[PDB]
């Protein structure tokens, strides 16, 4: 599938070895500290995908799928995906070729799309740079392809950064030479086969920042599909840019400020509208970014906060602002996971109930995003225009005039105190007819423009022309 294309989808982003199990229990034993492989398969993901398509998912997102490094270190073992060694053979511990093609064809026969975790960048190795033997690798078995040995001691450096490698001692990642055309074309033609031998819809780039630019068009072009790259920095300007290369990038500059701003009811809410202006104004197209409140690399939300309401809110907000709304497994049973490993918990532990708080509530906003395109076909592609701001709200309007869907959020918590917020700055004129798709409350413009919106436990409100909610069956 194509960049355009893939603005309209939903994504669940899950680790291969703790999403699910071949064997179905809910029981398997998964400490995390210990870094190890728990269990986890491409057949253990095809037995649950009623559980993922529930909450309205179109496409998932799984760990990488080339063969790794097969020790046990003080480093843990290669259970994320990230320390490939060959790269024509597939990790034996999801299971075989074919089980990967048989998941692509199950999501396929459900009108999902597949999405698979790449990394250009490095090689892994149980051993320190000094010492890699290189005929583990293939088909890279020359210390040629590879950059020399250094570890990466200052980041502000970009070239260091480019040219210096990832990990520590105890498993180094041997860095390679992408500016080598013998390099570029393995890679070229590898994405391009492996595109086309397990029918994959996008991808996910691990390790952006650590290379050169230039890699990444004829990379982006051998794929054939939509690219988004993972380039882990809170700066817009210095991960916006990227933007120029590849399609889309991962939005953590919006993450870090989302954030803060719902952790409390004193979180910055001038921080979060500050940030979207700058991100719109540095990204060529927001709505190709990859939006998440929590991922494999950072601590839970929960872990901050364990309160329902302000979970619900950056919820509503991956989904509602500009950009692919991406929920990590787990998100959904509030898992309180911090600091990783901690972050890693096997989704089979919950016992896969579809009953929790979280679960529904990303099914509702999933359903209502899904409306609201099939409304307005400039709807997706319209920018996001943050109207009012106090102390503890935010409201947003993306539309075409006349359909705009209105979405306000509030960090004051579970606490909350019911009242009602008149909004003014609608663009909607006197007697329109709007409906709040989370209550089913039907409310009327003010002869002033303004929308009276019923506040409560400080829980998002959502509100669209009546008309198309009368066009669905969110409310009833
Ligand atoms: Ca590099
Ligand atoms: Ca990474």
């Amino acid at each position: 599938l194509s960049a355009a294309s893939w603005r309209t989808q939903s994504i669940y982003f899950l680790l291969t070895d703790r999403f699910g199990r071949t064997d179905n229990s809910t029981t398997a034993t998964c400490n995390t500290g210990n870094e190890i492989y728990c269990g986890g398969s491409w057949q253990g993901i095809i037995d649950h995908l009623d559980y993922i398509e529930g909450m309205g998912f179109t496409a998932i997102w799984i760990s990488p799928i080339t063969e790794q490094l097969p020790q046990d270190t003080a480093d843990g073992e290669a259970y994320h995906g990230y320390w490939q060694q060959k790269i024509y053979d597939v990790n034996s511990n999801f299971g075989t070729a074919d089980n990967l093609k048989s998941l692509s064809d199950a999501l396929h026969a459900r009108g999902m799309y597949l999405m698979v975790d790449v990394v250009p960048d490095h090689m892994g190795y149980a051993g320190n740079g000094n010492d890699v033997d290189y005929s583990v690798f293939d088909p890279f078995d020359s210390s040629s392809y590879f950059h020399p040995y250094c570890l990466i001691t200052d980041w502000d450096n970009l070239t260091m950064v480019e040219d210096c490698w990832e990990g520590d001692t105890i498993v180094s990642l041997p860095d390679l030479d992408t500016t080598e055309t013998a390099v570029r074309t393995i890679w070229y033609d590898w994405v391009a086969d492996l595109v086309s031998n397990y029918s994959v819809d996008g991808l996910r780039i691990d390790s952006v920042l650590e290379v050169q630019p230039d890699f990444f068009p004829g990379y982006n072009k051998a794929s054939g599909v939509y690219c988004v790259g993972e380039i882990d920095n809170g700066n817009p300007a210095s991960d916006c840019p990227y933007q120029k290369v590849l399609d889309g990038v991962l939005n953590y500059p919006i993450y870090w400020q989302l954030l803060y701003a719902f952790e409390s009811s004193s979180g910055s809410i001038s921080n979060l509208y500050n940030m979207i202006k700058s991100v719109a104004s540095d990204c060529s197209d927001p709505t190709l970014l990859g939006n998440f409140i929590e991922n494999h690399d950072n601590p839970r939300f929960a872990k901050y906060t364990s309160d329902y309401s302000q979970a619900k809110n950056v919820l509503s907000y991956i989904f509602l602002s500009d950009g692919i709304p991406i929920v990590y497994a787990g998100e959904e049973q509030h898992y309180a996971g911090g600091k990783v490993p901690y972050n890693r918990e096997a989704t089979w532990l919950s016992g896969y109930d579809t009953s929790a708080e979280l679960y529904t509530w990303i099914a509702t906003t999933n359903a209502i995003r899904k409306l609201a395109i099939a409304a307005d076909s400039a709807y997706i592609t319209y920018a996001n225009d943050a109207f009012y701001t106090d102390s503890n709200t935010i409201a947003m309007a993306k539309g075409t005039s006349g359909s705009q869907v209105i979405t306000v959020l509030s960090n004051k918590g579970s606490s909350g105190s019911s009242y009602t917020l008149t909004l003014s700055g609608s663009g909607y004129t006197s007697g329109t007819k709007l409906i709040e798709a989370y209550t089913c409350t039907s409310v009327t413009v003010d002869s002033s423009g303004d929308i009276p919106v019923p506040m409560a436990s400080g829980l998002p409100r959502v509100l669209l022309p009546a008309s198309v909610v009368d066009s669905s069956s969110l409310c009833g």
